């Protein structure tokens, strides 16, 4: 109701989309006000971890019309993840309609522009069915919930701290690339240490010999060389590719007039960069106050303000959104 | 109701226990009849594989008793569990109680003596209640069911194959060592491969350099050397700490006389061995015909017969199962 004090808290809105697979196949789908999911006490999805999904959003422009952020390519990387669990994969078509049919009857739950507010959408896959054993599974569930939000954990682009872990949040060759509930659930610990700190969150390093940047189990990473010349995201197959990287990483290159460079990054060299921050959809470019690495706390820019390249690639990314600034062609699907 | 022809598969037995936890404390726990839990769309244990769970069987002896094997392990284990992803534990108390009312309740479920049946349990922690974000869920369930089961993938002592992966199930410093689902969640896709190749099932090697061995789908390695003298098991801060794994290590030494020892197993030094196994509950010491790692297939000492150190390790601790044999301290619990 009031989009002043609106965080990225739950909220239980109007009606949400749901959906089974049983016999190979998804049913046609229907829009449900149940709230409650209910699944078998052997289904996979709650012992063997099968579970993957998604994070969109949805905004309102200054013209009435709403926008949604590359849906296409949320849909697409799901499609990824329920490979990697054994699900089944969803067609571009059933997605889309899914998150559409959930904000259109859910309308009146979308922040108004001028209020940083958006409509979050979190389609999710899992594994149901009596079970027992380490499987797949005879049946599944995707769902499509919403809830209005405004910023995850930043405010005003205000900037923020970051400190690492000892942890690993993701192996090697493991899911780290894909968006499943495992994951995260291995980084709870790691991260809630990082928050009795005052910290934002934490970055993981390279599993093996931590030694370059992943992530932040809740955005990927990206700093600019000190001649604010160069635009840098590490590579890794471990790091969930996000959407927002690969975006900001376009504009950045073509609106921007940056170079661009995905590679590694050592904490060993953080002073190469002159402003950092941390990307995503609740995300949405974090300016990156400091890093602490032990006896070691190390500041880019200001801990109080964003840098100016920081914010141009706010400002620009941030319009397409909201329409405020030509969006390129393909990205953002009206409603 | 026919025991000779069990396996592991669910079969919906009587009742199960049910408590919660609010507000900082578990509910009593009461027993009924539903095997449809019912969680909250945002429920943690959907989406960040907030959830971890157990595994123990109970057994009918010759004399007519009933027996719960090292239900106190099992209890401590499933706490270590929840540490790692934050969840509230269970003490001794609230745990083996559960078990023990499940295993009354649906004591005509238990096959008979001579069959070689038992009463699998299958205690589990999953996080519940509105949520979004990643962070612990606000509110938490616990349960335990119990279904009645054969062997696993075997049936005797006749043994079986495995197969060597690339993808590791666990990072270094991940949550290998705790039962939690995402565990499982990427011990899944190399499964199906390795099965889809008539393999029992895949054997983990090492996160960051896969030149050691960790365990395999869900038990433990162990394995004889040359001269069938000494006993040697995997040793790993990422490796489930298997209960099974860690009684033979007990026998072993003891009722059978061999040396032991916890270390490292190179896949290269593979012919170091007289015999080998996996080891663990519904597993229950597998034998190893052979381990097929790269392109040269090793086998220990056949794909046909167990070796006779594995036999007498199998007799030792299933006798001490069913009592026809002698039970250490502590070990068994009379329900
Ligand atoms: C772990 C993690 N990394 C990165 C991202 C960023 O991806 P996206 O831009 O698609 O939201 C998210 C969300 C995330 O949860
Ligand atoms: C990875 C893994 N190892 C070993 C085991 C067997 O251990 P336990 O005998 O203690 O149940 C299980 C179950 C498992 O999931
Ligand atoms: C959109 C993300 C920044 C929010 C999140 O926690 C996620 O996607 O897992
Ligand atoms: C106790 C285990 C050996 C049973 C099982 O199948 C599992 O944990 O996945």
């Amino acid at each position: 109701i009031d989009w002043s004090t609106l965080g990225f808290s739950y909220i239980r809105t109007d009606l949400r989309y749901l959906a089974h697979w049983k016999d190979g196949e998804w049913d046609a789908g229907t829009l449900t006000e149940d709230n409650q999911i209910h699944l078998a006490e052997g289904s996979t999805a709650l012992h063997y971890g099968q579970q993957c999904f998604e994070g969109l959003k949805a905004y309102r422009c200054a013209d009435g019309s709403i926008n949604l952020f590359r849906p296409d390519q949320n849909a697409a990387r799901m499609r990824m993840s329920c490979r990697r669990l054994l699900m089944p994969e969803l067609s571009d078509e059933q997605f889309i309609d899914a998150c559409l049919q959930v904000v259109r009857a859910n309308e009146h739950f979308l922040p108004p522009y001028g209020t940083g507010g958006s409509l979050y959408l979190r389609p999710f896959v899992i594994g149901v069915g009596d079970n027992i054993g380490v499987r797949t599974a005879p049946e599944f569930i995707f769902s499509v919930f919403c809830v209005p939000v405004g910023p995850y954990f930043k405010g005003g682009l205000t900037p923020t701290n970051f400190i690492t872990s000892d942890y690993d949040r993701a192996a090697p060759h493991g899911t780290g690339a894909a968006k499943v509930g495992g994951n995260y659930a291995a980084s709870l610990l790691p991260g809630y240490e990082a928050k009795k700190r005052d910290f934002a969150d934490v970055i993981y390093l390279d599993p093996a010999t931590h030694t370059t940047i992943e992530e932040a189990g809740a955005a990927n990473f990206f700093a600019i060389t000190q001649d604010g010349q160069k635009f840098v995201t590490p590579q890794s197959p471990s790091i969930l590719p996000s959407i927002t990287k690969y975006s900001l990483l376009w504009l950045a290159e073509h609106r921007l007039g940056l170079e661009v460079e995905e590679g590694d990054i050592r904490i060993d060299e953080l002073g190469k960069f002159s402003e950092a921050g941390a990307c995503g959809t609740a995300a949405v470019i974090t300016p990156i106050g400091g890093i602490q690495h032990g006896d070691d706390f190390h500041v880019f820019y200001s801990e109080s303000e964003p840098g100016p390249v920081t914010r141009r690639l706010y400002d620009e990314l941030v319009g397409i959104q909201y329409g405020d600034k030509e969006a390129p062609e393909g990205w953002i699907v009206k409603v």
